[PDB]
């Protein structure tokens, strides 16, 4: 009688005729999901619920099923002849009818507005800009370390780490923009859609993280002086392996999930998430929460907490003269880093929960999740900007705040 129970129904029934041995099996499969087509089509879904049955959007609900039914009794009339086998190959067809359906009702398909006015859009041509401003600053911070500075201090290694993620992640900007021009038409195969996917969320969570090590280092550097008078970073060399492989670990359900699937209302190959069909929403949803956690909750406490650490030993002195000059730069730049981190990254995350929260059944308006679909890709390059400050705050201008440090420290 429900729309989840139907979808239930339809959806484990399909994995009985891929099981089934003879005709008897596969028809009783068939006349279980035409049954609950039927019934899911006399049901609305969660999503454009305050909308009359007349509107188009409706209509198009109701012939969805219309073509699974008489996808249903094709497969059907085969298995009433007698042909197994081809019921069953005529079957895989009904996973397309059903993919269309998570892509449009469960997903933005239906909210969202699929005409595209592309001709030379903001979000290509912002995206190039970002990725070339990027690249530059990048490169002058690791042609420094290679033969202008040299591989010397316990934060310089960072700093080159730092810079050699943001480089990598900021070199996947071309892909994007190329990605968007073509209607999200992926043009380098299922294979590279796991690659430069899985490749994008490393360099992401590798210069995330080691944002998280260059807060705790210069937190460590207050509270305790004593570490910059020793001669060996024995800790360093076993931190940064130790980053990349958390990279890695993090980037692995991408490599998982990620494949290149058609979307059949777009008629476009996209480079998707595909986790398992039958439960796309939840699956979609703890992902989305992942995102948030991982990526912004635990390394935004870990700089805050360091920032708010630096600010509690620093302020206790009551300085007068420079010292309080120098205390109070140094207190300027240590919120630059926690206010860049918040400025580039809050939009995306917010709309990622917001969309989490589309997914789960939580925001059925489509005027709601229409704004969260434009806003995502302007967002998505407010990430990739902070890529563009990092060199900014911690090789250019943050180059004096070990310098200051020390002043204050005399
Ligand atoms: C700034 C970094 C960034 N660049 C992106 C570039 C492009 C896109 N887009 C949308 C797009 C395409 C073209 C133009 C504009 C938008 C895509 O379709 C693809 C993404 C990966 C392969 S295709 C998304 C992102 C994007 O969400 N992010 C942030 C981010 C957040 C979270 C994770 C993550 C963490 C843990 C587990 C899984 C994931 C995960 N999310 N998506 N796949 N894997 C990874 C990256
Ligand atoms: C300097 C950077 C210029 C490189 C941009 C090349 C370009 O215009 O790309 C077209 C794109 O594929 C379509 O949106
Ligand atoms: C677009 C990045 C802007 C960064 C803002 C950080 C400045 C904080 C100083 C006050």
């Amino acid at each position: 009688a429900d729309l989840e129970d139907n979808w239930e129904t339809l959806n484990d029934n399909l994995k009985v005729i891929e099981k089934a041995d003879n005709a008897a099996q596969v028809k009783d499969a068939l006349t279980k999901m035409r049954a609950a087509a039927l019934d899911a089509q006399k049901a609305t879904p969660p999503k454009l619920e305050d909308k009359s049955p007349d509107s188009p959007e409706m209509k198009d609900f109701r012939h969805g099923f219309d073509i699974l039914v008489g996808q249903i009794d094709d497969a059907l009339k085969l298995a009433n002849e007698g042909k197994v086998k081809e019921a069953q190959a005529a079957a895989e067809q009904l996973k397309t009818t059903r993919n269309a359906y998570i892509q449009k009702y469960l997903g933005s398909g239906s909210c969202s507005q699929k005409p595209s006015d592309k001709h030379l859009d903001a979000i290509p041509i912002l995206y190039y800009i970002i990725f070339v401003i990027g690249f530059l600053v990048n490169i002058v911070v690791v042609t420094l370390f290679c033969c202008q500075k040299g591989p010397k201090k316990v934060s310089s290694i960072y700093i080159f780490n730092l810079a050699v993620a943001d480089l990598l992640l900021l070199a996947t900007l071309p892909l994007w923009a190329t990605y968007y021009s073509y209607r999200y038409d992926w043009l380098f195969g299922p294979v590279m859609c796991k690659v430069f996917g899985s490749f994008l969320t490393l360099n992401m969570f590798a210069s995330i993280f080691f944002i998280t090590c260059m807060s705790v280092d210069r937190y460590q550097s207050v509270i305790y002086p004593f570490l910059s008078q020793r001669r060996n970073p024995w800790q360093a060399s076993y931190i940064v392996p130790l980053v990349w492989c958390m990279a890695c670990l993090s980037s692995l359900p991408t490599f998982y999930f990620r494949d290149v699937r058609t979307i059949e209302y777009l008629g476009v190959n996209a480079c998707i998430m595909a986790f398992p069909p039958e439960k796309y929403a939840q699956w979609s949803a703890g992902i989305a929460l992942m995102k948030n956690i991982l990526g912004f909750i635990i390394p935004l406490i870990f700089i805050a907490t360091c920032y708010f650490g630096i600010r509690k030993h620093l302020l206790k002195t009551n300085s007068y003269g420079k010292n309080r000059i120098t205390r109070d730069q140094v207190l300027k730049m240590a919120a630059a880093v926690v206010l860049a981190f918040i400025i580039c990254w809050l939009p995306f995350h917010v709309l990622t929960f917001l969309d989490a929260l589309a997914w789960m059944g939580v925001i059925n308006s489509c005027e709601v999740i229409a704004v969260i679909d434009l806003a995502l890709p302007f967002a998505i390059l407010l990430g990739f900007t902070n890529s563009c400050v990092n060199p900014f705050l911690y090789c250019f201008v943050g180059n004096r705040f070990q310098q200051k440090l020390r002043s204050v420290f005399r």
